[PDB]
């Protein structure tokens, strides 16, 4: 699902630590990048989404989960658990807010926000495990109405998505992608 021109696109718009992550995560579940190449770029996406929001705050304000092997990840979630008391999820979430005390489920779709963010919530079980989704469009939604950041690095995260729907648009990429989402 999806063209050369997209990985080659890939390569060119996110950073190699990002780019080779993704690369990681696709092969571990037996995906060629090559091949999958939508997929590569929603994977990359995601996870720059989950950094940028990460420098988003104060200094040291969010524990990042999300890009870290399986190890390391549940250590940092079960040292956090154990010092915070907040109950251990069911599944690894994306940040941890060491302000408002909680972990953060980050979303990142193509499709319409509502939509996304309900499919999080049914299978996230935590109950208190806070979601947020952004879109390419510049739809955000997140629970309680809660959107954690600033509107100023908020805008940024929305900014860049837009930025990157309009490069594949350019590129003719941004329909297949589009549809690509399952
Ligand atoms: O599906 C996941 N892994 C398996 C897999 C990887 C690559 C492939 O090519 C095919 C399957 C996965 C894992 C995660 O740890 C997440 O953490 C995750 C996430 O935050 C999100 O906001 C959205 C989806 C997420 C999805
Ligand atoms: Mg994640
Ligand atoms: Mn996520």
């Amino acid at each position: 699902s999806g063209s050369g021109s997209m990985e080659d696109f890939v390569r060119q718009c996110f950073n190699p630590m990002i780019v080779e992550l993704a690369e990681k995560a696709m092969k571990e579940y037996g995906e060629d990048p090559k091949i999958e190449t939508n997929k590569f770029a929603a994977i990359c996406t995601h996870l720059e989404v989950c950094f940028m929001y990460s420098d988003g705050g104060s200094k040291h304000r969010f524990e990042i989960i999300e890009g870290r092997d399986r190890i390391m990840a549940w250590t940092v979630v079960n040292s956090i658990c154990n010092t915070t008391g907040v109950e251990k999820p069911k599944f690894l979430p994306d940040l941890y807010d060491y302000k408002e005390n909680r972990f953060i489920e980050i979303g990142v779709t193509r499709r319409e926000v509502h939509i996304y963010y309900l499919e999080k919530a049914n299978k996230i079980k935590s109950e208190k495990t806070h979601i947020h989704i952004f879109s390419f469009t510049g739809e955000e939604m997140a629970t309680k109405a809660d959107y954690t950041l600033d509107e100023e690095s908020r805008a940024r995260i929305k900014t860049r998505l837009f930025t990157i729907r309009q490069e594949m648009a350019s590129r003719s990429l941004w329909d297949s992608f589009r549809q690509s989402e399952r």
